[PDB]
DNA sequence: CGGGCATGCCC
DNA sequence: CGGGCATGCCC
């Protein structure tokens, strides 16, 4: 069986979608999201808020898993891991894991025994009784350019909503560039899309 | 006592000097030496020949030690080591050592018990009975830019001629930039010296 | 090969 | 903060 997890969007019967905060115009804004490119540009180790939107209320015990995969065919079959430098200069998160969660008391970090892929899971909590979404705070512990890790290869983060029995209820994904200057780099990429895409 | 080794030139009673091969004009020549800057520009893990010149013949049992130090005050007191990536993706040389020697059957790699500095030592052999110098082949296992290692800080390589009793007979040093394009980068630096130095 | 993009950092 | 150098890599 394949060790490449699926990345296909499956908004599913709960109408699961992700949302992202608007950000300021700064060259080096800490986290910014491009809707045109479905891509988050963010700094390493800094907070990246991701909203979970649903139309119907998931069952008790639903879980939210995040996993990184390389976006291009060239590396899709390789596990995305933290580079040796940021592993050394590393809480609960194992030091080889790229994605950490902040702000949650029931995070689990998983290393798949068969595929060796890392993921990090938190309980699904429904929005607070006005809010329309639930926010989870992720961090990415390397820049996309880290040699010996991502090494300039783009990743997708895949966010799956799973029930406690393991059924896939919903799946969404977004591309990530972890970088020193998220505002510069988002604008560059959007302009490249318009000119050459 | 100070854990910063001396870097002062001491050509000493044997008239010890270093020499370096001339190289071609290629942007990405593997090894090239600037006399104006007393600086070797070279690629990582590739052969860097360094000649030892003496006016008088060192005693039997003389040893040739090479050691890297950071050239600037900012890092001079820090030990120069291979970055975590090139340590992982690593023979006789310990994987934390930046400088390796090729082509010699009696290399010793040393980790100083007091200063924690690395060095690599080979027996001094007098030139073959026409030659005027003895060549040792070094390699540097990271680029000067490796994050988690040199991290763009310039190094000096200090080459000492020592007798078997430990007396310092001679000392010379040269700056090193380990880089993808030694020819480009040597020309850049020489031009910066002329314009702004 | 040499031109020119890349992208964390300038200090 | 935004301009612009850095430097391994383009694929
Ligand atoms: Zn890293
Ligand atoms: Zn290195």
């Amino acid at each position: 069986s394949s060790s490449v997890p699926s990345q296909k969007t499956y908004q599913g019967s709960y109408g699961f979608r992700l949302g992202f905060l608007h950000s300021g115009t700064a060259k080096s804004v800490t986290c910014t999201y491009s809707p045109a490119l479905n891509k988050m540009f963010c700094q390493l180790a800094k907070t990246c808020p991701v909203q979970l939107w649903v139309d119907s209320t998931p069952p008790p015990g639903t879980r939210v898993r995040a996993m990184a995969i390389y976006k291009q065919s060239q590396r899709m079959t390789e596990v995305v891991r933290r580079c040796p430098h940021h592993e050394r200069c590393s809480g609960l998160a194992p030091p080889q894991h790229l994605i950490r969660v902040e702000g949650n008391l029931r995070v689990e970090y998983l290393d798949d025994r068969n595929t060796f892929r890392h993921s990090v899971v938190v309980p699904y909590e429904p929005p607070e009784v006005g809010s329309d979404c639930t926010t989870i705070h992720y961090n990415y512990m390397c820049n996309s350019s880290c040699m010996g890790g991502m090494n300039r290869s783009p990743i997708l983060t895949i966010i799956t909503l799973e029930d406690s029995s393991g059924n896939l209820l919903g799946r969404n994904s977004f591309e990530v560039r972890v970088c020193a200057c998220p505002g510069r780099d988002r604008r560059t990429e959007e302009e490249n899309l318009r000119k050459k895409g």
